[PDB]
C-alpha cells in the first residue's frame, strides 16, 4: 500500500515454449497488448499482479537474450537481466536461472520452479551420461550460448565439467543463440548432436509431436528459476511473499501441471 499502483509495471520476458508463447493466430481477430501471450510465465504474472494489485505490461527483451556478462552492452550485461540493471523493465519475469553472478546485480524472488541441466538426444543415439560425451567422437554437443548453463560449465571445478567446458568453447559452432534451434539441430543431425538444456524445457518438447526425441542421465545441476527485479525496486518484498503465498496454495504445482502434464501427448 506504500507502492505506485496506478503505474503499468514492465515485465520483460523472452519466448521460450512453454513458458512464454504466442497464442496461435487466427482467421481476422488481432491479439493486442498481453493478450498475444500464453503459457506458464504469463499465468504466474497474472497471478504476481493479481497479489500485489498492480496492472502490467509484457515487452519482450530487445534482444532476444536471457542475460550474460558482456564487456559491449552497456551496464555489463545483455538480455533481461541487461533491462532490469539500467531500470528499462520493472520485473523479469521468465525463465531465468538464479545464478550467484546475476545474483551481484540483480534481485530475485525465491525459486517459482526447480530444474537441473540435462541432455537431450535424438532417440538412438549412444549416449547415456555426460560422462560419454566426453569418451566418443561422432555425436557433437553444445548449448545455449552464454546463459546459465553455459556459464555453469565455465566456473564447475569439477574435472568432468571443465573437459566439456573446454570441448564446447572450442567448438563454440556446435551451440547455439536459442533453444529451438537447438533442438531443430539434435532431430536434423541422425544421431549425431545431443543439446544440453535445462529439464524444464527438455521434459517439454519430449512429451510432444513428433516424439523423436529423450532425455538421459540424472540432471547435472539443481538450480531455480526466479522473479527477478532490479536492486531497490519497491515490489522486492511483495514480490518474493507472492510468490511464497502460490506456492504454498498449490497455485504453482496448478500451473506446472497445466503447461507440463496437461499437454502429453506422446
Ligand atoms: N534459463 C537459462 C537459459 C537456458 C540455458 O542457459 O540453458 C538462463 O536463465 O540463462
Amino acid at each position: 500500500g506504500s507502492y505506485d499502483r496506478n503505474h503499468t509495471y514492465i515485465v520483460s520476458s523472452l519466448l521460450e515454449e512453454p513458458y512464454l508463447s504466442l497464442k496461435q493466430y487466427t482467421y481476422g481477430e488481432s491479439l493486442v497488448g498481453n493478450d498475444r501471450f500464453e503459457g506458464y510465465c504469463k499465468d504466474l504474472a497474472d497471478m504476481l499482479a493479481a497479489q500485489l494489485g498492480i496492472k502490467y505490461e509484457i515487452r519482450l527483451v530487445q534482444d532476444g537474450n536471457y542475460g550474460a556478462e558482456n564487456q559491449y552492452a552497456p551496464g555489463g550485461w545483455d538480455g533481461m537481466v541487461g533491462e532490469l540493471i539500467r531500470k528499462e523493465a520493472d520485473i523479469a519475469i521468465s525463465a531465468m536461472t538464479i545464478t550467484a553472478e546475476r545474483e551481484r546485480v540483480i534481485d530475485f524472488s525465491k525459486p517459482f520452479m526447480t530444474l537441473g541441466i540435462s541432455i537431450m538426444i535424438k532417440k538412438g543415439t549412444p549416449i547415456k551420461t555426460p560422462e560419454d560425451l566426453t569418451m566418443q567422437t561422432d555425436v557433437n554437443y553444445g548449448t545455449l550460448l552464454y546463459g546459465s548453463t553455459w556459464e555453469f560449465f565455465r566456473r564447475s571445478q569439477i574435472g568432468l565439467h571443465n573437459k566439456m567446458w573446454e570441448y564446447m568453447n572450442a567448438n563454440q559452432h556446435h551451440s547455439v543463440h536459442t533453444y529451438d534451434e537447438g533442438i531443430r539441430r539434435v532431430r536434423q543431425s541422425k544421431g549425431k548432436y545431443a543439446l544440453l538444456v535445462e529439464s524444464p524445457k527438455n521434459e517439454y518438447v519430449n512429451a510432444r509431436p513428433p516424439c523423436d526425441t529423450m532425455k538421459v542421465g540424472r540432471n547435472i545441476d539443481t538450480k531455480g528459476f526466479g522473479v527477478a527485479t532490479p536492486i531497490g525496486s519497491p515490489l522486492r518484498k511483495r514480490l518474493n511473499e507472492a510468490v511464497l503465498t502460490l506456492k504454498e496454495n498449490g497455485e504453482l504445482l496448478r500451473i506446472r501441471n497445466k503447461w507440463w502434464f496437461d499437454k502429453t501427448e506422446c
